[PDB]
Parts: structure tokens; C-alpha cells; sequence
RNA sequence: GUUCGCGAAGUAACCCUUCGUGGACAUUUGGUCAAUUUGAAACAAUACAGAGAUGAUCAGCAGUUCCCCUGCAUAAGGAUGAACCGUUUUACAAAGAGAUUU
């Protein structure tokens, strides 16, 4: 069971690790960006352009 | 200011000096530029991570670029110098069959 889930973990490992360090800083650029909408919202609401 | 020419005074003085006059010598610099913020250097300070193939540890050389840096450089180095991976729909048809409006 063990050798067989490490096997099958393997044989996705599709993207380099460069690649998957760009869809995380990706990510993260989307988290980024929708949490400063948000606080832009909330200061919208606000009133303080 | 220097010189050349003339006149007038000292002065009935061809010496000298003064005053006045005409000429000549000499003729248009420097600034793309103003002396602390507000016409733009970048590093460093904080904090976190801490490298390209994949199971790990790595040597690289390249390519694209509306990214450059160090370099005297057409050498070399900068993590293989860095970003590359992300979305992803129509030069769009033809044949055949049934279920529907008239």
C-alpha cells in the first residue's frame, strides 16, 4: 500500500518544480489581489476614496 | 589710455605744461547648465523564503524578450543572469437517419 501511494504520487508529478512555484506565486497574486479588492470595498463603503 | 595733425591759454616765450578739437590704434564674452526637498540613481534597513530537469543532489550551453547588470570586450560572469509553465472554441464542412413548424 505504501509503495504503490508513493508510485502513484510519482507518476503525477507532471510539473517541474519551477512550474508548480509558479502556479503557487500565481496563486498568490490572486489571493493578493482579491484581499486589496476587498479592503478597497470596505473603504468604499466607507466613503475614503 | 598711446600716438598723429590743429587751435586756444600760461605767454609780445618755436622751451615746457594745460585746455579744447579731428583722425588712427582697441570693437559685441558667457550660458543645452540657477544655489538642499517637488523632474525622479540604486543599494542598504525589516520580515520571510532560499535554485532547472524529478525520488534526491547538481555541471551546463543555448533560444524569445517592448528585462537588464558587472565587465575594456564580439570573451566571461551574473541561479542554466531574471520572466518562459499562464489561459486555451469559428480559414468548420459533407453525407445519412429520425422527431418537429407549414
Amino acid at each position: 500500500k505504501e509503495m504503490l501511494a508513493e508510485a502513484r504520487a510519482r507518476l503525477l508529478n507532471t510539473q517541474g518544480k519551477k512550474a508548480t512555484r509558479k502556479i503557487r506565486e500565481r496563486m498568490l497574486e490572486e489571493s493578493k489581489r482579491i484581499a486589496e479588492l476587498q479592503k478597497r470595498r470596505e473603504l468604499k463603503q466607507a466613503g475614503i476614496n
